[PDB]
């Protein structure tokens, strides 16, 4: 599924995304927006073994078993495939664990440079939250 800018904000916003950890909401739609274009179902194969899956393109070597990932830890304890269902669920508990791992949300490279510092109220705009 592809969602749009301000029906994912709305989504994520029921989810308790909006000032989590002190992140506003604008800082996850923007992460959203450049790890997988609001696109559920994007995988990104990295060179190590590892994959990067759903909507907050989260990897396979440490938060979610696809089962073909060297030493991987399942640290949400859920399937990789089980982070590209259109529902966001699963991606945004699983995202809650990682943004409180000790960096932040540094943990989303498209975030750290295209996001961070930046206007993210911008990404909010025209939206019915
Ligand atoms: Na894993």
């Amino acid at each position: 599924k592809v969602f749009g800018r301000c029906e994912l904000a709305a989504a994520m916003k029921r989810h308790g995304l909006d000032n989590y950890r002190g992140y506003s909401l604008g800082n996850w739609v923007c992460a959203a927006k450049f790890e997988s274009n609001f696109n559920t179902q994007a995988t990104n194969r990295n060179t190590d073994g590892s994959t990067d899956y759903g909507i907050l393109q989260i990897n396979s070597r440490w938060w979610c078993n696809d089962g073909r990932t060297p030493g991987s830890r399942n640290l949400c304890n859920i399937p990789c495939s089980a982070l590209l269902s259109s529902d966001i669920t699963a991606s945004v508990n699983c995202a809650k664990k990682i943004v409180s791992d000790g960096n932040g949300m540094n943990a989303w490279v498209a975030w750290r440079n295209r996001c961070k510092g930046t206007d993210v109220q911008a990404w909010i705009r025209g939206c019915r939250l």
